[PDB]
């Protein structure tokens, strides 16, 4: 997995997304070869530029120009993009444009979270995983609502991550803050 | 990534090792279909089965004979082994009886710790990766240790990880035991 | 404190607290020896114990006629519930026939959470603190909520413990689930 | 109990300690009026605060000339310290000048912790009680280590904080790093 060290970071747009959580959404996704995926709020490119290497089209999302400019760089910088579609603007409007997906990794709270799970379940091919990348207290909550509501069968998983950071004195864990990831049973 | 739901257990046998964990160890491991990689302590056969679909070979031990009986019929639940060698005994001995390794997943504390080590970093062909699954406190710090002691560098992350279990009432979260991944630079 | 050793439990009671977050409850209730307080879903009694040795009197409330029966036990265990009022039934309409409180520990999620706080809300003394302890992800939520629609400023305090188990072969840590403490600025 | 807020930090000195983790460790000290405490490695002077408003006297030792300084800043914005006896120079040295402990809070691990640990077991009042602070990994092993075989009964437990910090977005939860307390039995 691409670590945060080889991101380039924009102070503007957030990420990269903990590699450890990235690397458990593309367990969840599973992405197969032949398999289209979204990413809502593609932020600094991570899930992205994970998903880019595994799946046949990925359609990266973002309301910030700052975000879709960051992820075109990092996926410039690890040879991907060429399957990867970017998109501008507000994300139900662009997801509008989609084809029908099979994966679809909503990051982005963006507020609309609600309006962007219904849009994607009408465009959830059958046996599709929609994750949830949660930050926020009250998106770990509505992303479970929706999804529930949606008549899906929701699991969630909190990651609390610490790593070492070597100082002269030894090492000392660093937490990340706990991201939760929402899930929708395949 | 199999889920531990789909895991034949046995009650003498720990494990499966948690999905996010084994998520976690495969980006860390970053099998090659090319790697040769050796699970010391297979216990009910997660990391095995997860390396088995994605590298060359795969050396499986264990003293406990439940566990190599466990880890085999959850290969065979999920038609893998072709490339799995199974063995039964002392892990000392039966890392001398093995090929060099490209990736070494040492979970099976066995005492013995430190002893693996060396044969292991003996065994590891050059950019190799190690990867300690700690349970004890202690395995925490002597792997810290010998890795260092081997001249590796040493890196380490401590999974916190909690899924909600639905009950009527709602959703609650429910924690895993602590697991520390503690892993040499590639 | 007393530690989760010395608490009768009983199969059909959740608790007791960890002394970890019975601990932090205590320094974020700060109690007086003046202050009245009431513990929503005493379970053990894990709280009310700790309450009632630092104030001057504590309401205990729990619809389960077992956790009025354990916590009872307790009390007199440690030679508390002197100044202790155990109360079976309905928490809301247990919380009428109460006093106005300095300090509100809320555990028992019940449902009726919200009808509890404002409840509660109403009979908060000037300075007073409430401190709802939340097992559930959607208690974690609804909390937050309430009180911010009461015109509280809440605060989140996430714990995560974990105490280590001697085996013989060495320490090992044992992860107690995630409980997040909900408070209300003094 | 103050909170981290609350404290005058110093760049160079390292502190508060969370007010979660002073709360718990001032719950395993069990402070009497008439103990006597030693809180080697004071740093911003969160320990020497609270064990100031609870006990007899308080030795507060620290290499660090700023964080003796910044420690008593903070006793005097909150109006202790008059059973406050700072202390500048090496643990052990300044420790061999003190009278039998009751309580000792070790936080700086100072390279020197095992000197310090049998230092203070031989001026320990029967009874007393030893708590170390343990950030790096090192230590907490160390502490254990020595902790047992200074014949004392060994318990640790990890504290992994989250608060939630209110963004505009909603609330979001921020970890501080984890902190292990290594206690004697009482």
């Amino acid at each position: 997995m691409i670590p945060d060290d080889e991101f380039i970071k924009n102070p503007s747009v957030p990420g990269p997304t903990a590699m450890e959580v990235r690397c458990l959404i593309m367990c969840l996704a599973e992405p197969g070869k032949n398999d289209v995926a979204v990413d809502v709020g593609c932020g600094t490119g991570g899930v992205t530029l994970e998903l880019a290497g595994r799946v046949r089209r990925v359609y990266a999302i973002d309301r910030n120009p700052e975000a879709i400019s960051t992820t075109e760089m990092n996926l410039q910088r690890h040879g991907l993009g060429d399957n990867v579609t970017l998109m501008e603007g507000d994300a139900p409007e662009a997801l509008c444009k989609i084809p029908d997906i099979d994966i679809a990794v909503v990051g982005g709270s963006g507020g609309e979270l609600q309006e962007i799970l219904r849009i994607i379940k009408d465009k959830l091919k059958p046996g599709g995983r929609i994750i949830v990348t949660a930050i926020l207290l009250e998106t770990k909550f509505e992303a479970m609502e929706c999804l529930r509501d949606l008549g899906f069968d929701v699991n969630i998983t909190e990651l609390n991550i610490a790593r070492g950071r070597a100082l002269d004195r030894g090492t000392m864990m660093v937490s990340r803050n706990p991201v939760a990831l929402i899930y929708t049973g395949v």
